[PDB]
């Protein structure tokens, strides 16, 4: 089965769009390779179509169906709530896509009579009838990159505003409690940044020889069969569940999850999808799910020993005990054969490693650096050309998510992130006097409205204090860093350095919430160290395309 099939009409842009990287006043000062940063268009989406459209077959054994009989019996024993259409509605996003019957994002947060009554209908409408494809729109996505020696832009599928509440009413419970039940420590979504080095490093360590390895599937949403989306169905139904979650989770599973027609942003037929979709609220949850059966089926049949899994999402990391060298590889080349009978080829060939360091999955890899006692901290990075072109891109535009708060946020002890992008924009909210100003970024898929002023606290709680005090980072880390400074044409280290000391300045001088900006995130860069005390719901799972929002 094709994953997807086309008739021919394009996928069209709703908005105007950019491909070339917007100048203001402020972009030398961070970024002076201009030509380098690119932003996506639907004038790609035809390169992108042809990557993800391919036939599946699947060859399905007794590993496979024995790892799925136990993830039932975890699932057996959860008991998952409906949700109101009013608790629904706070959890939709103030800027997602309005609906096509005449209400909009705000409408809904507000409980207004309109959307409340389409959302109603649509509700009875998906009790009643479980055959009915239902309708979704096809976008391509807008993101920033740098050039590497241009990326298609991605595609996003998702149905309308109506039916992504009602998937909330019958699946935010299940998704966000289910994937733990089921998956236990192996589900990555758990785990804050802190919690997650913590685990790999235990985890590590509690092998006598360690070996690992990322597996990264090649497009794993066309990957996804009819086959996987009904097993992953069969999941969720094993739940406690009310008649009405019952009903509606079979009827979104039939209608909407399983495939339907794929419509362009001027109304236009564009074909039909047998995969899945990018922009549903099951997304992540049978992502991960159906890449754990997957993978756990896949590690019995090359008879690895003694496997901790970590999975969120298409990204996956095995680590094991070693059978010698030898006798890894020819496991590993056993585990992509079985992967590959399940309809998951990799991209590129896994690699068995033995030291923990050298693994990279969802583009990080863990790193050393030392706190003000001298003890050695492990944290997870990245390379930062992709967080600093955009950061550029978004230092002359205001845009829809802020990737500079969310990636601070979440790689917060990093070189890069501490001297880069907290001077850069720290200097920006100063000029604007915008620091009490609540913005929008993404955590784990959901969207999270924050202001800048509490980075403090919520760096604290996500990475320990240690994050305010990190030196003597990897001559590696540093050199890629740099190395990429010079790429890009961005200022170096040093430059930053005397930045930094600037706007510390700037946020002491103003007192209060500002002053403990400057005193945690700045005291890097000062020789006489501030001593740090202490200072005085957000990982349960993720929602990668799952119209998901908290504030606060
Ligand atoms: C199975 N792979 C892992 O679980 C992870 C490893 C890993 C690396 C090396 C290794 F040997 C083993 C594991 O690193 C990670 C770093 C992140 N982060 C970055 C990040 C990546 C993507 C998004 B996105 O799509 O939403 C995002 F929001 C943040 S973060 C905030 O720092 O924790 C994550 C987050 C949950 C997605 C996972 C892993
Ligand atoms: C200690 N206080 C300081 O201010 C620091 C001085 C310094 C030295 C002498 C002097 F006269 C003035 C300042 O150098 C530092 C180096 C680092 N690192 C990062 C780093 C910063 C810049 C460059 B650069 O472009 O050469 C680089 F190569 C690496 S490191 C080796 O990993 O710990 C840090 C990290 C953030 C805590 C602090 C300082």
């Amino acid at each position: 089965s094709m994953s997807y099939t086309w008739t021919g009409a394009l996928i069209t842009p709703c908005a105007a769009e950019e491909s070339k990287l917007p100048i203001n006043a402020l972009s030398n000062s961070l970024l002076r390779h201009h030509n380098m940063v690119y932003a996506t268009t639907s004038r790609s989406a035809g390169q992108r179509q042809k990557k993800v459209t391919f036939d599946r077959l699947q060859v399905l054994d007794d590993h496979y169906r024995d790892v799925l009989k136990e993830m039932k019996a975890k699932a057996s024993t959860v008991k998952a709530k409906l949700l109101s259409v009013e608790e629904a509605c706070k959890l939709t996003p103030p800027h997602s896509a309005k609906s096509k019957y005449g209400y909009g994002a705000k409408d809904v947060r507000n409980l207004s009579s309109r959307a409340v009554n389409h959302i109603h209908s649509v509700w009875k409408d998906l009790l009643e009838d479980t055959v009915t494809p239902i309708d979704t729109t096809i976008m391509a996505k807008n993101e920033v990159f740098c050039v590497q020696p241009r990326k298609p832009a991605r595609l996003i599928v998702f149905p309308d505003l109506g039916v992504r509440v009602c998937e909330k009413m019958a699946l935010y419970d299940v998704v966000s409690t289910l994937p733990q039940v089921v998956m236990g420590s192996s589900y990555g979504f758990q785990y804050s940044p802190g919690q997650r080095v913590e685990f790999l490093v235990n985890t590590w360590k509690s092998k006598k020889n360690p070996m690992g390895f990322s597996y990264d599937t090649r497009c794993f949403d066309s990957t996804v069969t009819e086959n996987d989306i009904r097993v992953e169905e069969s999941i969720y139904q094993c739940c406690d569940l009310a008649p009405e979650a019952r009903q509606a989770i079979k009827s979104l599973t039939e209608r909407l999850y399983i495939g339907g027609p794929l419509t362009n942003s001027k109304g236009q037929n564009c074909g039909y999808r047998r995969c899945r979709a990018s922009g549903v609220l099951t997304t992540s949850c049978g992502n991960t799910l159906t890449c754990y059966l997957k993978a756990s089926a896949a590690c019995r049949a090359a008879k690895l020993q003694d496997c901790t899994m970590l999975v969120n999402g298409d990204d996956l990391v095995v680590i094991c005990e070693s059978a010698g060298t030898q006798e890894d590889a020819a496991s590993l080349r056993v585990f992509t054969e079985a992967m590959t009978r399940y309809s998951a080829p990799p991209g590129d060939p896994p690699q068995p490693e033995y030291d923990l360091e050298l693994i990279t999955s969802c583009s990080s890899n863990v790193s050393v650096a030392h706190d003000a006692s001298g003890k050695r901290v492990y944290y997870l990075t990245r390379d930062p050309t992709t967080p600093l072109a955009r950061a550029a891109w978004e230092t002359a535009r205001h845009t829809p998510v802020n990737s500079w708060l969310g990636n601070i946020i979440m790689y917060a002890p990093t070189l890069w992130a501490r001297m880069i992008l907290m001077t850069h924009f720290f200097s920006i909210l100063l000029a604007q006097e915008q620091l009490e100003k609540a913005l929008d970024c993404q955590i784990y898929g959901a969207c999270y409205s924050i202001e800048p002023l509490d980075l403090p606290q919520i760096i604290e709680r996500l990475h320990g204090l240690s994050a305010f005090s990190l030196h003597s980072y990897s001559p590696g880390e540093i050199n890629r860093v740099a190395s990429c400074l010079r790429k890009l044409g961005v200022p170096p280290l040093r430059v930053w350095r005397h930045r930094a000391r600037s706007v510390r300045a700037r946020l002491l001088s103003q007192g209060g919430r500002a002053a403990t900006c400057g005193k945690y995130l700045f005291n890097w860069a000062v020789k006489t160290k501030l001593k740090l005390t202490p200072i005085p719901g957000w990982f349960v799972a993720g929602y990668s395309g799952g119209d998901i929002y908290h504030s606060l």
